[PDB]
């Protein structure tokens, strides 16, 4: 029971093509200031699902690893169709880490641009943790930038909705199996998809990428933990990935454990990074 | 008309209003009403579909089936994603899951799932004797047009170019309507695509109609995806239902694929056979879709 978003929000473009689903480019009237905007008809079956989206995101985006939430609208819709749900949030102008990987010679990232990025995932991650949520959905996608190298996360759609998603970011136990037939969730699940994000950036795809989506499902929880491919990166960097890769995630480390990793805690050229991050940004816009 | 090219749709075709999305097009020469998918593609992708429109198996129109007319490309500038648009006949009543929602207790008569279950079958026939799988079979892709017809989705199911490229192409979607072969386990580590996977579809489809959603509904997708290949054949809630319903759910949901009866096979079934009251179930639907449309 919110109010319409005429003449105080506008949608625009839909952003991901298509990745984040119906998530708009929205502008807020008056200012002009940007923001983004997730579009949900709000359906019998969907009225419970809708409600604690909005519940989340006000709670737990009060973090500077966040994108942080606006107001909830609703487009009230001509007898014959259902109402729209609009969550406002901020826009997040650089867009996402799987994208920027994706607009850099050799779809690879600088050692010390992961260690920043992957710190700040993890800063937003120890939030939520501290807050008992799980992201449940921690993949490049899902991690944007903004215009000044500012790391945030998204994504409250599967937070702790009747299709799986893409696999590839997703823990051993998060997938139901023989063994594992209730698929027993946790906060370190997180750090799985953190860590494989890690890769991500290091390689510009996921490992089992060039597979069927249904045949990594299957191979995620059979196969050994993910490897970095190329012997180039540090020993610091093999570490974090084999810190946040423990297929068993009863002995997989903290957030907290995480943050005092030597790749994560240790960052001298933090200042230049982020500067590097911000030319990177500018120079792909023109 | 070619299936065989990749064109621009100028002059082809033109998109009149919204309806990956799906949006009401048009026949530039013709005026003809279509149902155009639009998907922003990469320079990449769009070398992907150049390969998979080789892999095209050609078929007839069919009365079931809701007429493929091609894939076309509305070039953007360099750099920029282009449009891939995949044109096909336009079913003015919409799907059976509109169909289904939009009624009392949100379950179907009888003899209405028998003449729906039958035209699906029907055009699975068409498909299968040219060697193609739907894949896609659910209540949401069967459409039903002014005059009751029922038609399935195709946007070149024959190279699944709706499901090949894009950004949900990674995606794993919804599992519900999902044959236990097509999900990989310890003794099916590669998902196995026979035509019989569309029957067990099919089969979950009379269940949609009968019940209003599919079985395992109530659950989290990947609970669902992980039950499926596990739980004994699903069955239907009331005992109400015929034995010949029963009898062809069965038949739909054998479990082992390699056990599972042909789509001719299951047409010669006496809930698809036998169907005294066609003419006036036929009626019924055509009514039930003008009642709504006011
Ligand atoms: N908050 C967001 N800000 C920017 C972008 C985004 O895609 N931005 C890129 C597209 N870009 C532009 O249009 C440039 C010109 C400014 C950058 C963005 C993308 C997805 C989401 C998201 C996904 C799922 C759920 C959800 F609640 C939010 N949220 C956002
Ligand atoms: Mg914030």
């Amino acid at each position: 029971s919110l109010r319409d978003p005429a003449g105080i929000f506008e949608l625009v473009e839909v952003v991901g093509n298509g990745t984040y689903g119906q998530v708009y480019k929205g502008r807020h009237v008056k200012t002009g200031q940007l923001a983004a905007i997730k579009v949900m008809d709000v359906t019998e079956d969907e009225e419970e699902e809708i409600k604690l989206e909005i519940n989340m995101l006000k709670k737990y985006s009060h973090h500077r690893n966040i994108a942080t939430y606006y107001g909830a609208f609703i487009k009230k819709s001509p007898p014959g169709h259902d109402d729209q749900l609009w969550l406002v949030m901020e826009f997040c102008g650089a867009g996402s880490i799987t994208d920027l990987v994706k607009n850099t010679k050799g779809n690879t990232l600088k050692e010390d641009w992961i260690a920043y990025i992957s710190r700040e995932i993890l800063r937003g991650l120890a939030h939520l943790h501290i807050h008992h949520v799980i992201h449940r959905d921690i993949k490049g996608q899902n991690v944007l930038l903004t215009e000044n190298a500012e790391v945030k996360l998204v994504d409250f759609g599967v937070s702790a909705n009747t299709f799986i998603g893409t696999p590839y970011w997703m823990a051993p136990e998060v997938i139901a199996c023989d063994e594992n037939p209730d698929a027993t969730y946790d906060y370190r699940s997180d750090l799985w998809s953190c860590g494989i994000t890690a890769i991500e950036m290091a390689e510009g795809a996921p490992p089992l990428c060039d597979m069927h989506p249904m045949r990594a499902l299957f191979l995620i929880p059979r196969n050994p933990p993910p490897r970095l491919k190329s012997k180039k990166w540090s020993k610091k960097f093999f570490s974090f990935i084999e810190g946040c890769l423990v297929k068993n995630y009863m002995q997989r480390p903290s957030t907290e454990q995480l943050l005092k990793h030597p790749f994560i805690r240790d960052q001298p050229n933090e200042r230049q990074v982020r500067i590097q991050l911000k030319d990177h940004i500018d120079r792909t816009r023109k």
